[PDB]
């Protein structure tokens, strides 16, 4: 016999995904780019690895809706909710959805496309929110004046409690 497990995470190092679809406010490469970027963040405080996928069913399946996009969560226009995203598990888990009524960046200006992911992927990989207002899992968007991207200990700590 089998138990599910009471924790929600992956039990498997190398993960899938897949960009099902892409906001006009970027080009394929940027979007492409952002997300790499956003799933090194994790990769790089974890022995999980992610790889893309061109087709077909990945664990992690991203796409850009606006208002109701097939789930419970609708998206609500220019800012407010910019994203969510599903938890592990089979079918929906660890899928992430953006909002395509924000405006999508590579800077400072509008939400940064990397950002926002590197946030939703931390949900896909089983984080949840953080009361720290500097964490990367703090849940409301918040650029700072930083020149480069560092995870804070908060979300570290997180994650290391998942995956080791
Ligand atoms: C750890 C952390 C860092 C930052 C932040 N803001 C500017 N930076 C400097 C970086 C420079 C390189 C940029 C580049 O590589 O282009 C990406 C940003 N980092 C912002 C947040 C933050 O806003 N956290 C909460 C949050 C994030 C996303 C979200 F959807 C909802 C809430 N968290
Ligand atoms: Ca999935
Ligand atoms: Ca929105
Ligand atoms: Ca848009
Ligand atoms: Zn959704
Ligand atoms: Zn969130």
């Amino acid at each position: 016999y089998n138990v599910f497990p009471r924790t929600l995470k992956w039990s498997k190092m190398n993960l899938t995904y897949r960009i099902v679809n892409y906001t006009p406010d970027m080009t394929h490469s940027e979007v492409e780019k952002a997300f790499k970027k956003a799933f090194k963040v994790w990769s790089d405080v974890t022995p999980l690895n992610f790889t893309r996928l061109h087709d077909g069913i990945a664990d992690i399946m991203i796409s850009f809706g606006i208002k109701e996009h097939g789930d419970f969560y609708p998206f609500d226009g220019p800012s407010g909710l910019l994203a969510h995203a599903f938890p592990p598990g089979p079918n929906y888990g660890g899928d992430a959805h953006f909002d395509d009524d924000e405006t999508w960046t590579s800077s400072s200006k509008g939400y940064n496309l990397f950002l926002v992911a590197a946030h939703e992927f931390g949900h896909s990989l089983g984080l949840d929110h953080s009361k720290d207002p500097g964490a990367l899992m703090f849940p409301i968007y918040t650029y700072t004046g930083k020149s480069h991207f560092m995870l804070p200990d908060d979300d570290v700590q997180g994650i290391q409690s998942l995956y080791g």
